[PDB]
């Protein structure tokens, strides 16, 4: 219905606003673009599904997310990719892991304060009807 297409348009406006607020935070610059395959050639042999905040906006505009749950699966993949590629005790690996955990925790905290639980349940019920 038109009403259902209006629901998904509100979901996309909400997701673009959360993603912009993450992308302007200086702590998260290392997640604003794909890991460069010329600078890091072993990256795409270790990490089987690369993800970053530029790719997330492209996916919102392609209508890939029909719930906040499917958006948070991609924020969780950015975080898990950084923990698995950079696992060592040295400071550069510890700094990127701390930033990855802060990106995940920040996204979940904005959604807990600003997403209405009944708006998410409406998106889930339209998705399950298709
Ligand atoms: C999310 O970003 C990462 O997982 N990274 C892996 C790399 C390791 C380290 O930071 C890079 C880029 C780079 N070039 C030279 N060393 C590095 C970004």
């Amino acid at each position: 219905s038109m009403q259902e297409e209006d629901t998904f348009r509100e979901l996309r406006i909400f997701l673009r606003n959360v993603t912009h607020r993450l992308a302007i935070d200086k702590r998260f610059r290392v997640f604003t673009k794909p890991v460069d395959p010329d600078e890091v050639p072993d990256y795409r042999t270790v990490i089987k599904e690369p993800m970053d905040l530029s790719s997330v906006i492209s996916k919102i505009d392609l209508h890939k997310y029909l719930t906040v749950k499917d958006y948070l699966r991609d924020i969780d993949l950015i975080c898990s990719n950084a923990l698995e590629y950079n696992p060592d005790r040295d400071p550069g690996d510890r700094l990127i892991r701390h930033r990855a955990c802060a990106l995940r925790d920040t996204a979940y905290a904005i959604i807990k304060e600003e997403l209405d639980e009944d708006f998410e349940q409406l998106c889930e019920e339209i998705q399950e009807s298709r």
